[PDB]
């Protein structure tokens, strides 16, 4: 459903297809599809506030379709930065398994770094959490001391009994 | 109530329905529905302050309806962003269980991260639970000590 | 406790 095809040894026109869902209209004359894309995207741009969040994406897409001499390295750099932002949808040759792996790993690896950038509370929470299991040693000591106190009560009661001789 | 549909092998005209509830008016002529929607949304724009909250949502709606050649990736990204903010209403084919599922997963995941971002109070609050065991130790000692005095 | 119980037994002589 996401693709189009027509195929025949000699072009076969199925009369049961019927009318299409396209509408005829007039518009500007463009020599190449890149010119049309650039014109539409530029028209979309310049009508938004400079602080809008999608403006960098529009700018990147605009500069990606620019054709010129000696711009191969710039186009490669722009395409790389567009892949890093998750917009270009690699066309399944080499960057869907290498660049995708690289950037997902490079987002997973600095996770300890970015949690440590403000994770100074982790030491406090760990200390409190393990205290939540240790400091009950005070209650355990109190229970042992209570048992020793009753034992000493029995001891000294026997001592009083024997002291009468 | 949410669906307009009629069925007839040869068009049935029910005479009991009566007059409709619409009014005939005149307006600008548009070749396609996308043109009408874009014109209405643009007319809505330029009439509110730049700092209103609905402006990014309206911009997403506008860029959803715009058509052209070689805009598949941009339209996909715009639709994805519109779906994430709970506006596009996934049309129950795959997005409701893939991208919406990813969004709900990435909403449930960073709740510990966000509470950790300001949760230095959690250690102190966790300590309050520990003092419930720790402070009462002096009271437990107080009753036991009473015996260590009456016995002596 | 065990040793003190033994001591109580021993003090009976």
């Amino acid at each position: 459903v996401v693709d189009r095809q027509t195929g025949a040894v000699v072009a076969l026109n199925d009369l049961s297809v019927g009318r299409y869902d396209v509408t005829v209209d007039v518009g500007p004359s463009y020599t190449a599809r890149r010119d049309a894309t650039v014109s539409v995207l530029t028209n979309v741009l310049s009508s938004m506030l400079p602080t809008d969040p999608m403006r960098p994406a529009i700018q990147g897409i605009i500069l990606d379709n620019i054709d010129g001499e000696g711009l191969d390295d710039f186009k490669e750099y722009n395409r790389n930065q567009l892949l890093i932002s998750g917009i270009a949808k690699p066309r399944n040759e080499k960057e869907q398994q290498i660049v995708q792996q690289a950037q997902m790993a490079a987002q997973s690896q600095p996770n300890p770094e970015m949690v440590l950038a403000q994770a100074q509370m982790v030491a406090a929470q760990a200390e409190a959490q393990k205290a939540t299991n240790e400091t009950a040693q005070t209650q355990i000591k109190a229970f042992t001391a209570q048992q020793d106190a009753m034992e000493s009560q029995a001891n000294t009661v026997y001592k009083l009994a024997q002291a009468r001789n």
